[PDB]
């Protein structure tokens, strides 16, 4: 309640953090990393919601919020 933590383990990591609005929203990009199934231990962390995705470079994890963080 007084704070919802999320954790990734992994070697690296160089990342970026920022927000969206409609819907309020979350997202870090991780960088030297290639998206894999060990992304589903990320469901821990949602958020209303969590996504994930990757664009040839960087994997990018979504966040959808129940309130302002």
């Amino acid at each position: 309640d007084d704070t919802l933590s999320i954790r990734a383990d992994g070697d690296i990591a160089r990342y970026e953090v920022l927000e969206l609005a409609d819907p309020p929203r979350l997202a870090v990009d991780l960088f030297g990393v290639g998206l894999a199934t060990r992304a589903p231990r990320v469901k821990s962390g949602a958020l209303r919601d969590v996504r994930v995705g990757a664009h040839a470079d960087k994997v990018r994890l979504v966040l959808d919020v129940r309130g302002t963080m």
